[PDB]
């Protein structure tokens, strides 16, 4: 993933990188390389916020003092589905290499919750919600209201692959950000268009004229 | 990924992969460069077997001819939570390196605990994506689920473990990237009580371990 990548254009005009074709993109974003640098150092960033902390003790719970965070009383880490799993299972690696336990419940929302959490004890906890991108903000703003009001952990902070701050209209500010984007829709690396295109190494802007091109229920 | 992993045994007999210990492990199974060099021949593997084939258009339903598999209609692919989640995130990118349009959904099983959202599967080619076959319990109620309730145009299961030493049902997944004696790994998106999910290497846990991380998460 981290070998420099080559942006060019083929000729039919499309955007190619290291020589393959994207008729769907206007423009480069992020490549691979440098998306995955921006990932290594917010592991550490991560790994250096939460390392010393403590929180409350479940894996015995005789214990009344407030325990590190270890295998034992791990992180916790909230992976928002469908848009967060790609960028969750490259994150959770790299905080491996960094030292941080942590485990990983996914719930699945709209942008309302389809499918719930199933940890269920995560009051006085360190908990870190790991989310693809922040547009209008309305969607996590939501989510943390909801974590906070139904859980009451210790702290509640986001993670999100991409910032789109340009397209905010509530007040919502992620603690973490790998990256910031224009104020335009994305696709790749875990961002789509009906599903399609999640599955590319590189984030790009699409062409205004693919944002209706898969209309078809799946 | 791909640079080949040191494996050795620290001051404490406790084994090393890279200068770090993993005190959980017995022995290591496989090692991430090990791992990824299956994953990416198992995706040429996949490529080859659907890249030709033809399913039901629901792109453009006014069309009666099947399709082939493209963007418009793409492999389906069922990821079965949680412990697929980082093998599947790991292959969908070699599949599109090897070109074979595809889309994921999840399932959540542990009984089926949260349903897919995909609902036009019918005619389809499907391609479920697991973690671990052992005694194929899990794998076979799944396949019987899939096939009633989507009537799938064919329906095969890649794993990323098989222990076919414990197979005690009559089902074999299709596709396979590594094989393993009947021993309990972790690692890789293998747990106990969630803990070593996120490692890059899979190991045999020692018995010592697995009764480690008794209380609910
Ligand atoms: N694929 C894609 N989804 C986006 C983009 N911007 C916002 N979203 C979607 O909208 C959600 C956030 O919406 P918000 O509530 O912040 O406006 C994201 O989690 C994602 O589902 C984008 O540029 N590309
Ligand atoms: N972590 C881990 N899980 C296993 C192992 N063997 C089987 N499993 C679990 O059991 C499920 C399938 O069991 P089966 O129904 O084939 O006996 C897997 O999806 C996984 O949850 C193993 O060696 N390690
Ligand atoms: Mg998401
Ligand atoms: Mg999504
Ligand atoms: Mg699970
Ligand atoms: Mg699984």
């Amino acid at each position: 993933p981290l070998k420099p990548n080559f942006v060019g254009r083929d000729a039919d005009g499309n955007v190619t990188v290291d020589g393959r074709s994207y008729p769907m993109a206007e423009s480069v974003v992020a490549t691979e390389s440098t998306i995955h640098r921006s990932m290594k150092e917010m592991a550490q960033t991560l790994a250096n916020a939460y390392k010393t902390l403590k929180h409350r003790d479940t894996h015995n719970k005789g214990n009344s003092a407030l325990a590190p965070i270890t295998d034992e009383n791990p992180l916790i880490i909230i992976s928002v589905l469908k848009g967060s799993y790609i960028f969750t299972a490259d994150m959770v690696r790299y905080l491996g290499d960094c030292g941080l336990p942590n485990v990983v419940d996914f719930i699945r929302i709209t942008s309302q919750v389809l499918d719930n959490l199933r940890f269920t004890e995560l009051t006085g906890k360190h908990v870190l919600i790991m989310e693809d991108i922040a547009d209008t903000g309305r969607t996590m703003k939501l989510l943390v209201e909801k974590i906070r009001r139904e859980y009451r952990p210790a702290s509640l902070k986001v993670c999100v692959l991409v910032d789109k701050p340009g397209g905010r209209v509530v007040d919502f500010k992620p603690e973490f950000v790998c990256l910031t984007a224009p104020t335009r829709y994305v696709v790749g690396y875990g961002f789509e268009v009906n599903d399609r295109y999640r599955n590319y190494r590189h984030v790009f802007v699409l062409k205004p004229e693919y944002a209706k091109r898969y209309p078809s229920k799946l």
